[PDB]
DNA sequence: CATGAATCCTTCCCCC
DNA sequence: GGGGGAAGGATTC
């Protein structure tokens, strides 16, 4: 089997580029403002140029201000990139349609019914590249491999603008030599786990015995490192169905007041109905986030829809639920729908 | 200073 | 005991 994985480069600065181009060569920083006060948020995504000085994503847009003051500050427009990410996929389709769409920014294929071998899938890499660069003036880097861990991997070595082939050999090196953290999944927590386990290489996962593994990360992410490393692993591509949508907003300031709170609530309903577009939810949530940055969600499942009338009622009385529970201030609200039918 | 969602986990609860 | 399913939270990208 083999997969192409495909990671379009700084994706939203990328984009943001392509629609003035005056931009190519400048430090760019797409960026999400809350507007608690003036240059408050989050950086989302930076161009290499900004990268180069520590600016990434994560980062607090203030301190991005300290390192590169003379750069530019986009804010995020994000349906844009939606637009523009759509148009991609479908470039894709027609190269195999065997299709994952992972997140806005990342796909992967199946094209063992299309190529034969790892030359001639290189080339397939080739093509799409440029294809995608002509078509949407869009650099992306392609990984290739047996599977789509692999894949994904393979990228993440690539970056930025590359292409890259890990063979059927050349995972015994990194199963062998390969970090563990760098194997997608595998976050900080999880990644301090194994640290802790003694375990900085997919092949130490082997010489633990799985019953304890599986009770310090869990069965089934102790189930995907033992095939990772002992090489079994072969989950297929399938398109994927969108199970939740929802919108969650910060406030102008850390409240307790319900009535203070209510109208930034209404804003995340209505926003996720018109977001739902012709489909209907059976289940609702509400999430807050405190002041020290926890999350708190109370929901309901009903036997049957939700109109827009009840779900305006039905969070007003998990907000109540929330604020009673809960004593911290909330910082930001907002809500899920789930379950569709 | 810190801005959408899938998947997994743990804890209940109902019930046969 | 174990199936079935909900809630709330944990974790990843
Ligand atoms: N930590 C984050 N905070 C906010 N937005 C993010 C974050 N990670 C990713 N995104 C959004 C913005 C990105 O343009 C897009 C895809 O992310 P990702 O592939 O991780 O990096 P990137 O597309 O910015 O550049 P690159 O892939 O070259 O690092 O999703
Ligand atoms: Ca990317
Ligand atoms: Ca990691
Ligand atoms: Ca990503």
């Amino acid at each position: 089997m083999i997969v192409l994985f495909v990671d379009f480069d700084y994706f939203y600065a990328q984009v943001e580029e392509v629609l003035n181009p005056s931009l190519k060569g400048k430090p760019v920083v797409v960026c999400v403002f809350s507007g608690r006060f003036e240059d408050s948020g989050a950086v989302a995504t930076a161009n290499y140029e900004a990268r180069k000085f520590g600016v990434k994503a994560g980062i607090p847009i203030v301190e991005a201000k300290k390192i590169l003051p003379n750069a530019v500050y986009l804010p995020m427009r994000k349906e844009v990139y939606q637009q523009v990410s759509s148009r991609i996929m479908n470039l894709l389709r027609e190269y195999s349609e065997k299709i994952e769409i992972a997140s806005i920014d990342e796909a992967y294929l199946d094209i063992s019914d299309k190529v034969r071998d790892y030359r001639e899938a290189y080339n397939l890499g080739l093509e799409i590249k440029n294809k995608i660069l002509e078509k949407e003036k869009i650099t992306v880097t392609v990984g290739i491999s047996k599977n789509k861990v692999f894949a994904k991997i393979a990228a993440d070595m690539a970056k930025p603008n590359g292409i890259k082939v890990i063979d059927d050999e050349e995972v015994k090196r990194l199963i062998r030599e390969l970090d563990i953290a760098d194997v997608p999944g595998i976050g900080n927590i999880t990644a301090e786990k194994l640290k802790k386990l003694g375990i900085n290489k997919l092949v130490d996962t082997l010489s633990i015995e799985f019953d304890k593994l599986k009770g310090m990360i869990g069965e089934a992410k102790a189930k995907y490192l033992i095939s990772l490393a002992r090489d079994e692993y072969n989950e297929p591509i399938r398109t994927r169905v969108r199970k939740s949508i929802g919108r969650i907003v910060t406030m102008k300031r850390n409240s307790r007041n319900l009535e203070e709170i209510k109208p930034y609530l209404f804003r995340a309903i209505e926003e996720s109905y018109y977001k739902l577009d012709k489909r209907i939810p059976k289940a609702i949530h509400v999430v807050a986030v405190t002041e020290d940055l926890d999350i708190v969600s109370r929901g309901r499942t009903f036997p049957h829809g939700i109109s827009k009338e009840t779900a305006y009622s039905e969070s007003v009385k998990l907000l109540q639920k929330i604020l009673e529970e809960d004593e911290r201030k909330i910082r930001r609200i907002g809500v899920r729908f789930s379950k569709f039918i």
